[PDB]
């Protein structure tokens, strides 16, 4: 049964609502962003209609082999109606394709349902500028003051550095990055474009790039490894067994492997600046846990709040437990009398 944070009231409406069956009342079901945790249900037999980005939709037909007749995509930042209700997706700074929904109820209420996001400054600017909100669905992912990590734009300076410096003192090294979904896709064409490589990856992998519209791609990827100094491997085999075994299927082109794990946030945030990461080390073989986060810390979750002012939040993430839920209430109504709303 669909939980009451998946519905949109007044709406035929649910959001990321695919593992529950046939939902009594709904006429159309959104999508935010391919995630499983989202789209889980999903398959070639369903038959209702499904609204997302044009990304979004790519993934769904060639990868989960929904028919095209129930794939509804939408252009972003543009005034649509679905079953007599204005819409709008936004772009939601999380993974190639995500949204953000605006939905302009038929009653006059307003509400935005972030799906999963990182907030950011530029978000102020966008057609939310023009409007009150009264209710926001929030990613509340990392709603807590510990929840601390540097921008993307640092972590992957101390990426391109660290992968440029190894392999220019050796040329026979090999760099491996870890993947198990889309997103992130930044940290692995940022090491090949600074060491003059294209990222080298299984033709499932190759297969999810090529639905993503990045410009240019056919000139960044490849599936013969052989060619590459930039392997992608499955996040499960970032380990120095799986890594080990690895550097065997080289054929002795290489002699040492550096591999990086984007990780969300870890405990080693609360000490540690970025410029003062280390790896773990086994021999040959050196591994990197970096920050690279795609959901807002919580000083951006509570500017853009702060920004938004709703009249009310409902939390979209960490809802399972009462401490949880006790937690996040406090803050957003610390947040409401610092700023006035
Ligand atoms: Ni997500």
């Amino acid at each position: 049964t669909c939980p009451f944070y998946k519905k949109i009231p007044g709406t035929g409406f649910t959001v990321d609502a695919f593992q529950y069956g046939v939902v009594e009342g709904c006429t159309a079901y959104f999508l935010t962003h391919f995630h499983s945790d989202h789209y889980a249900g999903l398959s070639k037999h369903f038959t209702f209609p499904v609204y997302c980005s044009e990304i979004t939709g790519n993934l769904l037909k060639n990868k989960l082999h929904v028919q095209e007749q129930y794939i509804h995509p939408l252009p972003l930042d543009t005034e649509c109606i679905v079953n007599g209700v204005k819409v709008v997706l936004l772009d939601a700074n999380h993974c190639p394709g995500a949204v953000m929904i605006l939905f302009y109820l038929p009653n006059g209420t307003v509400i935005l349902h972030t799906g999963d996001f990182r907030a950011d400054p530029s978000m102020e600017r966008s057609l939310l500028a023009d409007q009150k909100v009264h209710m926001l669905y929030l990613d509340t992912t990392y709603c807590s003051p510990e929840y601390t990590f540097p921008s993307q734009q640092e972590v992957i300076r101390f990426a391109i550095n660290t992968a440029f410096e190894a392999v220019t003192l050796n040329p026979h090294a090999l760099v491996v990055c870890g993947t198990y979904s889309i997103g992130k896709e930044k940290v692995f064409l940022a090491i090949a474009d600074v060491l003059g490589s294209k990222v080298g990856m299984s033709q499932e992998k190759y297969k999810t790039l090529q639905c993503l519209n990045i410009p240019e791609i056919n000139s960044l990827i490849t599936t013969d490894m052989c060619s590459s100094l930039v392997h992608l491997l499955p996040m499960m085999q970032i380990n120095f067994k799986g890594l080990q075994s690895h550097l065997k299927k080289c054929g002795g082109k290489y002699n040492q492997i550096l591999a990086f794990r984007p990780t969300g946030w870890t405990h080693s945030n609360k000490f540690t600046r970025i410029a003062d990461v280390i790896p773990q080390t086994k021999g040959n073989i050196s591994i990197y846990g970096i920050p690279y986060s795609e959901h807002s810390s919580y000083l951006e979750m509570k500017r853009f709040v702060q920004w938004l002012k709703p009249q009310k939040i409902i939390p979209t993430v960490n809802v399972g437990t009462w401490k949880s839920r006790s937690t996040m209430e406090k803050y957003f109504r610390e947040w409401k009398l610092e700023a006035g709303y």
